[PDB]
DNA sequence: TATATATATATATATATATATATATATATATATATATATATATATATATATATATATATATATATATATATATATATATATATA
């Protein structure tokens, strides 16, 4: 990037210096390609480690109260109540992806599940608290905290945190991953790095 | 005029050697068309759905990678203008 001088807030500025910058910005993004690649290389795998995590954590939670003796029409969870659930866990994915303290990833994700667990459990059978209670059991299983307690106080359900929450035990490198090709063909070691 | 040697034409029939046409049917060899169905081999179209492979569009959010715009201030890098 921005000016970084003054705001200026008018509008027809901001078009105008969009269309100044269209004749350059098609070719900063072909140069761009060389260092988006491998920063996707080593980025994907955080999100599909987290996904994967938490496929297994939930079915795990949910097997384990089917062996209680509960009926598998008591809960569904099956596309979407799981994506609000992948909601909240991405989110946290990225409060933590960032070097964040730990109230400060708890607080934020305490507002992601308020946001999401208004929007998507109204008229679909699921009250909140059993929500919250599958949500503090995941978290039991990742790190054991159970941090939000909830309520639904108003016509909304509302999530606040009791206590702070670490980032997710995931780290993602900084690699610059070679083919096995490229090592066998190889004749020394600073052929594959140079 | 008669005869031995060879090249072709006729006279009149019969025969061995091959090239094609008919007469009337039944075969064996192959190229294509129909009759009526059933089947194995592949090219595409529909009938109704469910699924594995990829190309893009949406439904509604939260993410990871990059191009630029703003929201509002403080920095680090450079181009010029001022204040004294």
């Amino acid at each position: 990037m921005a000016r970084k001088r003054t705001s200026k807030n008018d509008p027809l500025r901001m078009y105008l210096n969009y269309v100044r910058k269209l004749q350059t910005m098609g070719d900063a993004y072909d140069e761009s390609a060389k260092y988006r690649i491998a920063n996707f290389e080593n980025g994907f795998k955080s999100l599909h480690m987290v996904e994967n995590e938490f496929k297994q954590y939930l079915a795990n939670v949910i097997d384990e109260a089917i062996k209680s003796g509960a009926s598998p029409q008591d809960l569904p969870y099956v596309n979407e109540i799981k994506l609000a659930l992948m909601k909240i866990f991405t989110s946290w994915l990225k409060y933590s992806n960032e070097k964040l303290g730990a109230n400060e990833i708890a607080i934020n994700v305490a507002g992601t599940a308020t946001m999401t667990l208004t929007e998507n459990l109204y008229g679909t059978r699921v009250s909140c608290e059993e929500a919250v209670s599958l949500i503090n059991s995941i978290f039991a299983v990742w790190v054991g905290v159970e941090p939000f307690e909830a309520e639904e106080r108003e016509g909304a359900c509302l999530v606040t945190p009791r206590s702070p929450l670490p980032p997710v035990p995931i780290s993602s490198p900084t690699g610059f991953s070679a083919p096995i090709q490229e090592v066998l063909q190889a004749k020394s070691p600073e052929e594959i790095i140079g």
